[PDB]
C-alpha cells in the first residue's frame, strides 16, 4: 500500500518547529526568517541549502525577506498624520508606516483568515511580514490565536510532505515520505482523498485532468442537468426494466434476454474476449471535415465517455446497497444458526473488491477521454475492456451469490483484481 501517517496537530507543530529550528541554526537566521524561507520553498531543506549556497541574496529576495536591490518620515503614507519616530515601523524594504495603521492592517488581514500572506502596506512591494513583527501588533489573545491557527494551516499547506485532512472540523494531518498522487485515509474521521490535490481519489487520472473533467461535467450544457435513466425498455420485450442492481449485465425476467445496460445490445458480445463496449469508435478522417461535423463528433465522444462515468458511479451506489442487503442476510443466517461469519467472509470480500475495482474503472473513463490516439490508447482500451468485463462478471455473481459457490466467486475476485492491478501499474504514473 501507500506509506502514509496520521498525525495530530500537536505532532505536526512539533515536527514543523524542529525543521524551523534546524534551518535557523544552519542558516544563521532568526526563526521568523527561517519560516518565510521554508514556506517559500515548500519546506524542502535540500533545495533551500543548495540555493542558499548558490545565491543568498536571491534566496532572501525570493523568500520575500529582502527587497530587490535594483531621513525619517514622521508622516504615515496611509493616514497622512504626523507621528513619533518610535511609532513608525517598517520592514527591510524601509517602507515606513505608523503603528496604528500597522495594527489596523494586521487586524483586518487576520480577521479575514490571512496567515502567512501578510505583506507590506505599500503597493507592489512583495515583502512579507515575519511572525515576530506581526505578533506585537495584535492586541488581544483571540487574535493571536487566530493568527497561530492560520499560520499552522499555511505551514501544513506549504509543507511538501504534509496535507491537512479535508474532513470537516478534523484536526489531523496526513504525512507522506515521498509525495505523490496516491490514496490516503485519515484514521480519525475516515476521510479518503488524494494526497497531491486533496480531492477525491482519482487514479489513474492525474489531478489536473480530473479537475478539468469535473468542471466540464458540471459546466457543459449537455451534462449540467443530466440524470441517468432509471428504466430502459427491454431490447426484446420493450418491457420497462428498472436498474436496481449495479451489474450492467441485465437479464429480462420475462423473456430471459441477456443484454447490456449501456448498449441495449446482447450480452454474448460482452464476454471477456472481444470486449468492445468500452472503446469509443473514433473517426480517423474527421479532423479533415467541417467545423459542424467536428463539433458534433466532439459532443458524441464526450457523451460516450460521460455516460459511462455517470453510470459507473450509479452502479457503485447500487452495489453498495446490494452489499448492505448481503450483510443483512448473513446476519440473519448467523442469528438463525445457519452458519458463521467465517464461512461467508468470501462474499463480503468479493463485495469490497468489486467496489474497489469499479471505482478504478469509473475513473478510467476521463483518462481515456483526455488521451491522444496511438498504440498507448489502444493498450489502455484493451486493459479497460478487460477490467470492465471481469467487473460485470463479478457483479453478476455477487448479486446472485446463492447461485454460485465459493470457488468461482473467489476466482472471479482474483481475475478482476489482477486486471485492475495491471491497469494501475501500467497507467498510474507520476
Ligand atoms: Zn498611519
Ligand atoms: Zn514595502
Ligand atoms: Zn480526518
Ligand atoms: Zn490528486
Ligand atoms: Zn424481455
Ligand atoms: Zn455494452
Amino acid at each position: 500500500e501507500y506509506q502514509f501517517t496520521c498525525l495530530t496537530y500537536k505532532e505536526s507543530e512539533g515536527a514543523l518547529n524542529e525543521h524551523m529550528t534546524s534551518l535557523a541554526s544552519v542558516l544563521k537566521v532568526s526563526h521568523s526568517v527561517a519560516k518565510l524561507i521554508l514556506v517559500n520553498f515548500h519546506w524542502q531543506v535540500s533545495e533551500i541549502l543548495d540555493r542558499y549556497k548558490s545565491n543568498s541574496a536571491q534566496l532572501l529576495v525570493e523568500a520575500r525577506v529582502q527587497p530587490n536591490p535594483s531621513h525619517p518620515p514622521h508622516h504615515c503614507a496611509v493616514c497622512m498624520q504626523f507621528v513619533r519616530k518610535e511609532n513608525l515601523l517598517s520592514l527591510a524594504c524601509q517602507h515606513q508606516f505608523c503603528r496604528s495603521c500597522w495594527e489596523q492592517h494586521c487586524s483586518v488581514l487576520v480577521k479575514d483568515g490571512v496567515g502567512v500572506g501578510v505583506s507590506c502596506m505599500a503597493q507592489d512591494c512583495p515583502l512579507r511580514t515575519p511572525e515576530d513583527f506581526v505578533f506585537p501588533l495584535l492586541p488581544n489573545e483571540e487574535l493571536r490565536e487566530k493568527y497561530r491557527r492560520y499560520l499552522f494551516r499555511d505551514y501544513v499547506e506549504s509543507h511538501y510532505q504534509l496535507q491537512l485532512c479535508p474532513g470537516a472540523d478534523c484536526p489531523m494531518v496526513i504525512r507522506v515520505q515521498e509525495p505523490r498522487a496516491r490514496r490516503v485515509q485519515c484514521n480519525r474521521c475516515n476521510e479518503v482523498f488524494c494526497f497531491k490535490c486533496r480531492q477525491m481519489y482519482h487514479a489513474p487520472t492525474d489531478c489536473a485532468t480530473i479537475r478539468k473533467w469535473l468542471t466540464k461535467c458540471a459546466d457543459d450544457s449537455e451534462t449540467a442537468n443530466y440524470i441517468s435513466a432509471h428504466t430502459k425498455d427491454c431490447p426484446k420485450c420493450n418491457i420497462c426494466i428498472e436498474k436496481n442492481g449495479g451489474c450492467n449485465h441485465m437479464q429480462c425476467s420475462k423473456c430471459k434476454h441477456d443484454f447490456c445496460w449501456m448498449c441495449l445490445g446482447d450480452w454474448k458480445t460482452h464476454g471477456s474476449e472481444y470486449y468492445e463496449c468500452s472503446r469509443y469508435k473514433e473517426n480517423p478522417d474527421i479532423v479533415n471535415q467541417s467545423q459542424q461535423a467536428q463539433a458534433r463528433e466532439a459532443l458524441k465522444k464526450y457523451l460516450f465517455y460521460f455516460e459511462r462515468w455517470e453510470n459507473h458511479n450509479k452502479s457503485l451506489q447500487l452495489e453498495a446497497q446490494t452489499y448492505q442487503r448481503i450483510h443483512e442476510k448473513i446476519q440473519e443466517r448467523v442469528m438463525n444458526n445457519l452458519g458463521t461469519w467465517i464461512d461467508w467472509q468470501y462474499l463480503q470480500n468479493a463485495a469490497k473488491l468489486l467496489a474497489k475495482c469499479r471505482y478504478t474503472l469509473q475513473y478510467t473513463y476521463p483518462y481515456a477521454y483526455y488521451m491522444e490516439s496511438g498504440p498507448r490508447k489502444k493498450l489502455f482500451e484493451y486493459q479497460q475492456a478487460q477490467l470492465e468485463a471481469e467487473i460485470e462478471n463479478l457483479s453478476w455473481k455477487v448479486e446472485r451469490a446463492d447461485s454460485y459457490d465459493r470457488g468461482d466467486l473467489e476466482n472471479q475476485m482474483h481475475i478482476a483484481e489482477q486486471r485492475r492491478r495491471t491497469l494501475l501499474k501500467d497507467f498510474h504514473d507520476t
